[PDB]
């Protein structure tokens, strides 16, 4: 359980310097199943929802960096298109990190016409299945959502 | 204290429902500074944050308003205009609530140049303060700030 | 701020029945405790927006039927009418329950889910204000308020 | 857990005043059962049977008005209209208020073809229900009668 | 109390099933007074509005009876549809309660008084044999049994 | 005796806003007989007494109304007509209230053609029967007399 | 609760006797609830999962039914068209019952489409519901589920 | 001394709502006498003291008022006109009250000829005989001092 969670932001960390895209690290790493669920405990702060916040001010702040000069980026979603990658394993919560994640592009002004998802097996695979969506020139921010119980 | 927060809380409510616009209760009510510093701190975002938000959603909801019929508010707030309310007393909290109020909805794409801000000495003189600026018809919601000490 | 908002939705929803001269059922849950919202969402034998939605379509009928001696009442068929339904987002688990109640009702009455407007808020303050634009459209025959608020 | 009674007593007051038109406030308020049942009685009578006469000396005071001068209303009750409203929530002493108040309208010089009876299923509708009954302009007096527990 | 109470409910459930057509069992059974009086005071509704509402869903689903899967249910719109009633007299002071809530429950969801057949009967040994023949007549869509039993 | 008590203050208060008009608030509220005894039945301390001199300095002030300057009511009570709403529930103590209002305005000048007295059969109807009597132009104050026992 | 349950499987087992169709009795009798909770709690199947194979095993005997010979059913649900009465009341655990019986069907085989489901507002109304389900002539097997709380 | 407060806190917000003009709560409530005079001990920060600059700052604030927008309202107290109701009981506290208020408007510019004080007998008369000056063409603000022992 130390061996896939090291190896998996290994990956993203490394995929997002060398191709220069942001990938978001929506990925739950607890060692009880009571506090995986408290980490989206009903709540409308879900890891996913959170995350999706982040990849669209990360988006939208690349679309312009790509007194003094000050760079953020806004929260319009609206016309950007995103590539999520999900884990498999204990899908009781992925299903609900995924709804919350696109619940938050869709209520910022996302399209789920734009909304690419992939579903993989284990989450040792999200890297390497994250790479793909993040080389495609039609995407503009990745999201890795996954779980990992000890 | 108990007395001021029932005069505001009914004034807000009889002002927002004769007037027919979104006024939110973005007013912090604790009886222990200690509490206060709690709720004016990262905890869950700032509480101006947090108001800001859901008068953004209620804009758009009645802008929307102007199977079955679902209705619900966007949170992009492009060319909508806001007035926000904000006591003097305690501007060391009162700054914090401010700061993250013009952080949402600047975010969001409302431009800074449409938002007004007036100052009230006191928690008493938020209403009537409110009272001119949702009368104002270039207004589209009403954002009142203040904390209140027992 | 559990009491200041629960008197001020009562206050802001009656004054606005009488202003708006229309029905405006009150159905909202106030509980101390998680339980006692579970009791009222458990459907025993049946949620409070079942209720509300059965005491709103007599109210319906009675201004209809208003705007020896003379009796004055309304029947319990929802056919032909519109309803506008406000339903809050805090704790919306119930809040889903309650408004598939209201719903159910509704439709067994002889009612279409075509005729049945819902419009969602964020916060109980919100209740109010939103209502009001529903009750002064003048399609809308009907108001019900479904909100939860746990002390 | 008083919210609806607050309410619906804040509403009746407001409407008096905003239609300066009387309005009697026949509601029992008690979470026990056996008190509304004992307020139902007839030791003191039903208390739709006093409502129904603080309506018609109130009636008769509002129509006189409109050394030192006295107004005060008789308790004859001919030739006016009075509009009652009643919930059907624990209908099984609500019918018998009802009757009493009906009662005391009828035997005070009053007919029925004037009595206008509107029925709702709720407390909580009350005051709306009278909103009209009191917006009308050939209403001399208001009844609301219901029940509480 | 034992015998009665045995030969009614099986006699009713036999009529039901012989001549395909809805019986409602509203007859109240208590061993006390003070339990019928429980059954008697506004618990949602009388017996007999339970027992009018029961009828008023079983004669809609006969009325259908007779995409993934066919799903059948009751609705509640009494409109068109002609109930026969057969009530004890024993105990009238409660059972004129339960009749007339019965009948206000019918009238209340659509339906007409001219459609509705009264039957009395001096003791509830009588209601079988009385729900029989309403029960054979054609323009008959439910039948309701009301009684009280006190042992 | 909560709600009586509450809705009898504040519908004369709003009267008495609308209207412009003085009027007194002599309501005894007393949880036992004996408290309101001692409160109408004060040697030389009325409260029917005290009640129709306040409404004398407030009738004196609004003639006048309607270095710096300062306004203040006279205690003379000649030339203003008065209107009285009494209960009549519990009258032994009205009655009490009733004639030291009356002794306290004829002994500072009144005249007893100049004040009108209209019962009331309970205390419920006490804002409605003065908000009729406040509404005539000859009438220049308003007291209200009335009782509540708990 | 005595009457109630004896009336509904006297009544069952005469519409089976009468009828010549297969009727199964999957009516849960119980004091309290516990014992409805321990019989519905996906133990190895609920009342109506092996009411539904039970009715299953009916109708393939009498299929064909209607040395030695030997008849029997087998547990094939295709080809086979069945009807369900299910109470209302308890619904919270009637659903349990009935989606037991649903997968018991579909799993041996059977198609939804053939499945034809009813609703009853009380146990008293099971009985005759049924005789209609079980006299139309495409209704192969009948399956009465119902919940007795005493 | 629960009702009177009650009261006079409704009528006051009210009023300002009502008629658009600022309207400062000046009013001492304390349950004992030794706090009501630490209200007031001796410090230049008395409640009239205080009342008066607040009503100076919404009095500039409004004349205003009838990057972004900031509105907020200075302490040049010159050429403005202020209305006073002060309560008769308890006058000790009352007059050193009333002198905080006036020194404080003399002391930032205000002139005494457009100061009008009103007296009225007791704190339930001030929101009623306030009503009169606020509804004054020429008055700019006013301010409502009192004093409730409970």
């Amino acid at each position: 359980f130390d061996y896939i969670a090291s190896e998996v932001s290994k990956g993203l960390a490394n995929l997002s310097l060398e191709l220069r895209k942001p990938i978001t690290f929506g990925v739950i790493t607890a060692d009880t199943l009571e506090q995986a669920i408290e980490r989206a405990g009903t709540k409308h702060g879900n890891k996913g929802w959170e995350a999706a916040l982040s990849a669209i001010e990360m988006a939208n702040l690349f679309k312009s960096l790509r007194s003094m000069e000050i760079y953020e980026g806004k929260l319009t979603a609206e016309g950007l298109r995103f590539g999520i990658v999900a884990s498999r394993f204990n899908h009781a919560l992925v299903d609900r990190l995924v709804e919350g994640a696109i619940d938050c592009i869709v209520r910022h002004g996302g399209r789920e016409e734009d909304i690419t998802l992939v579903r993989v097996p284990g989450s040792w695979e999200i890297p390497v299945a994250a790479g793909e969506l993040a080389r495609k020139e039609d995407i503009d921010a990745v999201i890795a959502i996954g779980v990992l119980i000890r």
